[PDB]
């Protein structure tokens, strides 16, 4: 296919392309009436300016262009479609062209790459460019109103969709998500893609690449280039990379810090230097070649070319420079083992990583603070729980809203919504927790990174709980698989052991999921009730655990440390003992991470020695008569 075609030329050389289009076009200086043409002549809103519309109305010079960069030393060219959306183009009154301009520019972009294909002999790609629009999901179009977007998920997605209809009935070769500034949008591109190849069309490589604002590494919507690699690898592109905003010398080390993260080629075509007084960007196409050149010999870049300032005279020096050079051998085993999730900073959870903290205190049902604030609709001082939570040391937070007087899905888009604007909440990944998948999907669609989804599980049958985890898998997630079934919620050993066995084999081998993104729950569940039955929950989650983690390769285990103290509620200090005495237990056993309160969490070592005791009799069932002791401790504290 187009893809193994592609990826057998990376592997001998370094790829050139294009360059500039938008400085080609500039020096045409075409007027209103050029960017008109003849079907455009009596439009009601101007079109200089529209790049775009070229393609339809001026053929002839986009052809020119394409030829010049292609002869220049190219080897692949973006179709003109930077803002051929529907909502790009609604600034012009193209809104229902959308399809046609991307037919038209694959077209023209098509016939330009075989003219030069044939006169040269070097097979030259056409790829299909999706703009990040002006639109964006993760940042707010006003300061003062910080959980309002004037776009959604699905609009985008629709857009997008179009887009790259018209992109793939021309004939395209790769698809380019270009000059990302918002990773959701990206994101939403890519949903798009996948819903137009899992429908009809066969897929086509993607590349994606990003763009790194300023000298502090990171993009327009606030992400790092490891947290950005992270939230775009679910669709596992091609190439990653960076474009624009940036010199070569200005973007080594963001190029070279993407390289050592990813499996994937890096593509790295950026800005002809600075601009100048003049607002030209001057860089000569000499110094470029040697920048680019120095890129090549150190191993960092695999695709090379030039961002806005870089004429053909620039391309063809540097497809001479790097000529010659060695490509990149991407890094096979990057962070193998590892869970990668990511917010706005990368957060890795490899074998070696500790106890990971997710903070349960944002939990409508299960928090008094929380659910007063949000019934009141108070979202803005709601945000401080989570504040609190990743100042005390969680570092996920869980998010739940299922309650019957609250919409959930509004409810829960408003508080992603609310919670990207905030840097220090928006850094930790988030847990996507609902008993409705109709909210589960409102967070994964207001999302930046990559999150974890809660409470998924065989509940409901087989193909239910396939199509969920399809649906996870094709936003990119991680998610928590509970140890229940048909026959109800696991209690034993054996049955939380089987089901989580189950479900695991379900996912490998049947949906290819990632076994690094599977997280197992085998449903921490309250002791010491008074029940006899009840006694033996905390043993059974601990040898769970146990077998669990031997046996499942890369599956981690994680629970509701909280579940196991409600006997005890009101007595804060005992609950914290327990879940002291729980988590060293588990933790020697195997227990990843846990939704626990992240900071009301004792060490073993200082646990009141007579309080230990108590503890470890409950927990481990040593005295039938534990419970009542512990109640009695408790009530000498008066
Ligand atoms: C049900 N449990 C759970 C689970 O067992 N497994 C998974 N995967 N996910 C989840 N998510 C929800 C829940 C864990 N979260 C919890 C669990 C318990 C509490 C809790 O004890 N809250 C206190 C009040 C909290 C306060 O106001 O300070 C209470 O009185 O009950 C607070 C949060």
């Amino acid at each position: 296919t187009l893809r193994d075609e592609i990826n057998a030329i990376l592997q001998k050389r370094i790829m050139v392309l294009d360059g500039g289009m938008g400085t080609m076009i500039q020096r045409e200086k075409l007027n209103e009436e050029h960017f008109r043409g003849q079907e455009f002549k009596d439009h009601a809103r101007p079109l200089k300016g529209n790049n775009d519309i070229l393609s339809i109305t001026q053929p002839d010079v986009i052809y020119q262009i394409h030829k010049e960069y292609l002869l220049a030393g190219a080897d692949i060219i973006e179709t003109n479609t930077f803002s051929s959306t529907s909502i790009a183009q609604a600034d012009y009154g193209l809104e229902h062209l959308a399809y046609r301009m991307n037919m038209c520019s694959a077209g023209v972009a098509r016939k330009a790459a075989e003219e030069v294909t044939l006169q040269t002999g070097i097979k030259r790609f056409v790829a299909g460019a999706l703009g990040p629009t002006n639109k964006t999901l993760s940042v707010s179009p006003s300061v003062e109103r910080p959980d309002y977007r004037n776009i959604t998920f699905d609009e985008l997605v629709e857009a997008y969709q179009e887009q790259a209809k018209g992109l793939l009935d021309g004939g395209v070769d790769i698809l380019l998500i270009e000059t990302i500034f918002d990773t959701a949008n990206a994101k939403a591109a890519l949903f798009a893609l996948q819903n137009l190849f899992e429908e009809k069309y066969a897929p086509r490589p993607i590349f994606i690449s990003g763009t790194i604002v300023d000298k502090s590494g990171r993009t327009l919507s606030g992400q790092t280039g490891e947290g950005f690699v992270i939230s775009v690898s679910h669709g596992e592109p091609l190439c990653i990379g960076l474009n624009c905003a940036l010199g070569a010398a200005e973007m080594r080390p963001f190029i070279e810090i993407i390289g050592k993260c990813t499996t994937a080629y890096v593509l790295c075509y950026p800005n002809a230097g600075l601009p100048n007084t003049f607002g030209d960007y001057d860089e000569t196409p000499s110094m470029m070649a040697k920048h680019l050149k120095d890129f090549a010999m150190d191993g960092l870049v695999n695709i090379v070319g030039g961002c806005c300032g870089s004429t053909p005279d620039h391309i063809r020096e540097i497809a001479e420079a790097v000529k010659n050079c060695k490509p990149r051998v991407p890094p096979a085993t990057a962070f193998e083992g590892h869970m990668l999730l990511s917010g706005l900073e990368p957060f890795r959870i490899g074998p070696y990583t500790n106890f990971v903290n997710i903070g349960e205190r944002c939990n409508v049902a299960g928090s008094r603070k929380f659910a007063k604030l949000i019934m009141a609709g108070n979202y803005e001082e709601a945000l401080c729980v989570a504040k609190v939570q990743v100042e005390m040391g969680a570092q996920v937070l869980d998010v739940n809203m299922d309650d019957g007087m609250l919409d959930g899905p509004s409810a829960m888009t408003r508080f992603c919504n609310l919670i990207a604007s905030e840097p220090d909440i928006a850094k930790v990944p988030l847990c996507i927790d609902s008993s409705n998948f109709a909210v589960i999907e409102a967070g994964l669609k207001c999302c930046q990174g990559k999150c974890i989804v809660n409470s998924i599980s065989l509940k409901e049958g087989e193909d239910d709980f396939l199509e969920k985890a399809r649906k996870i898998k094709k936003y990119g997630a991680a998610m928590v698989v509970m140890a229940f079934d048909e026959e109800g919620q696991a209690t034993e050993t054996d049955t939380k052991i089987r089901v989580c066995t189950r479900a695991y084999h379900l996912l490998v081998k049947k949906l290819g999921f990632n076994p690094n993104d599977i997280i197992f729950d085998p449903n921490i569940l309250t002791i010491g009730t008074g029940m006899e039955e009840h006694n033996l929950y905390a043993i059974n989650f601990i040898h769970a655990t146990k077998v669990i983690k031997e046996t499942l390769p890369g599956a981690r285990i994680s629970g509701g440390l909280s579940n196991l103290s409600f006997s005890f509620r009101g007595m804060e200090a005992i609950r914290e003992a327990m879940h002291g005495v729980f988590l060293y237990h588990a933790i020697k056993s195997g227990m990843d991470m846990g939704i626990v309160n992240a900071g009301n969490l004792p060490v073993y070592d200082d646990i009141h020695k007579e309080l230990l005791q108590l503890c470890e009799d409950l927990i481990w069932n040593k005295d039938p008569e534990a419970t009542e002791k512990l109640l009695r401790y408790a009530q000498t504290q008066g």
